[PDB]
């Protein structure tokens, strides 16, 4: 695999958690500091139907689905599948929200890097029909047999976009808050039966969370989801929006976000109608920071930027002018510095405080889009 290993000192484990088993329950992929580092064997895209959904998302035919599966169906991401959680420390928690057409496993480069620095990361899978695909179970017996019900991305008419994208962002925010509540309840001993039968004992998570140190992060639609989530749920102490797509948000939200918020943008994705909405979040009584990564594209924040070579990836707009490892390192280091500042962590991530200010050859303070 060319998804980078995390740069921090902790070994990284990965598992999946679904509870309850229904379409209204929570589904997430967990990245976490692992006690041991025995093999990097997590499967990146774990089911054939995700490839089918990606093909529908792309507007391609039957054939693209099977082809993606042949190329990437056995690819790993560098985490220890179902490895025990590293004991004896409480970890800060990130809930992560994916973009339109994505699903929970496609931001492992970020999730694994955070976990390697001592975070637990809960990457939610949304059931708002913004994921290319997702699944749930119609009853407990279906969960026991592994009898999955698939839900695929909803395509919208233009007259639908304003109302449905706003309904979806509100559902997404609810799903982020629900995921946080599930993890906090497990932390304080709620018995949970994972609807997935996996060799990770969820009781390991009891007393494992630093409950004051919680953040929400997300890409694209997931960046709008950060803002909607912060507005509704003050258990989240700060947010980081990766190339936020601001269209889904209602006007009411802009004034209702007390928490610190960091915008990390790609150079080649942003446009004035979107940036003006980020600017609406600024106020002298609030902490808002923005940086833009030079030479990057929207896909630099997701794992398909690592899936292909330099030339095909550039042609497919999965890669920008900047090296993908260089770009994700800048985003991850700036994120860590921001998290340390606003969660009050006692780590050394303040070595990267300069990146929050845009002070790097590969960063722009603020944005290239000067509109206001």
């Amino acid at each position: 695999t060319k998804i980078p290993r995390g740069n921090g000192p902790y070994s990284v484990g990965c598992t999946d958690l679904m509870f309850d088993h229904t379409n209204k329950g929570t589904f997430l992929r967990l990245y976490y500091p692992s006690q041991d580092n025995d093999r990097l064997d997590t499967l990146w895209i774990p089911n054939k139907e995700y490839f089918w959904g990606l093909s529908k998302f792309l507007g391609t035919h039957w054939l693209m689905g099977n082809i993606l599966r042949l190329l990437f169906g056995s690819m790993t991401t560098p985490a220890n599948w179902n490895s025990p959680l590293r004991p004896g420390e409480k970890y800060p928690l990130v809930v992560f929200s994916h973009g339109l057409g994505a699903f929970r496993t496609l931001y492992s480069a970020i999730g694994i890097d955070l976990a390697s620095h001592g975070f637990i990361v809960a990457a939610v899978e949304h059931r708002d029909r913004s994921a290319s695909a997702t699944y749930y179970f119609k009853d407990q017996s279906a969960a026991e047999i592994g009898d999955k019900s698939w839900l695929y991305l909803r395509t919208l008419k233009q007259e639908e976009e304003t109302h449905i994208r706003n309904e979806q962002v509100r559902q997404r925010a609810k799903e982020c808050s629900q995921a946080l509540s599930l993890i906090l309840d497990i932390d304080h001993g709620k018995p949970v039966k994972n609807a997935l039968d996996l060799k990770f004992d969820m009781e390991q998570l009891k007393d494992s969370i630093d409950r004051e140190k919680i953040a929400v992060i997300g890409h694209s639609f997931g960046g709008a989801t950060v803002i909607q989530t912060l507005s509704e749920d003050q258990r989240f102490r700060c947010g980081i929006a990766l190339d936020a797509w601001m269209f889904p948000l209602g006007d009411e939200v802009y004034s209702r976000i007390p928490q610190p918020l960091f915008f990390i943008n790609s150079e080649y994705f942003q446009y004035p109608a979107n940036i003006i909405k980020m600017k609406k979040c600024y106020s002298p009584d609030k902490e808002r920071k923005m940086i833009t990564i030079r030479g990057s594209v929207h896909q630099n924040f997701a794992d398909f930027t690592f899936a292909t070579g330099k030339i095909i990836g550039h042609m497919l707009k999965l890669k920008g002018d900047i090296d993908s490892n260089v770009a994700i390192d800048l985003s991850n280091k700036a994120s860590l510095a921001f998290l340390q500042k606003h969660l009050g962590l006692h780590k050394d991530f303040d070595q990267w405080d300069c990146l929050i200010e845009g002070d790097d050859e590969n960063l722009i303070p603020g944005t290239n889009i000067n509109t206001t």
